[PDB]
């Protein structure tokens, strides 16, 4: 077992020091180096981001080249 997605991908962010957010790969890293976690994995966070930013849980940010931060909305 592991926790939800979600609650994967909030303990993944939280984890994080910066003066933007996580990236999507700085979180795949993080959930694959500490739960046991199948290979469908990329796909299943790929799929929380999406529904978390959609539900206001996650905020992002977008520069140019700048690939997509996210943050916990408070």
């Amino acid at each position: 077992s592991h926790p939800t997605y979600s609650e994967m991908i909030a303990a993944a962010i939280r984890a994080e020091k910066s003066r933007g957010g996580s990236s999507r790969q700085s979180i795949q890293k993080y959930i694959k180096s500490h739960y046991k976690v199948g290979h469908n994995a990329d796909l299943q966070i790929k799929l929380s981001i999406r529904r978390l930013l959609a539900a206001g849980v996650l905020k992002q940010t977008k520069g140019v080249g700048a690939s997509g931060s996210f943050r916990l909305a408070k």
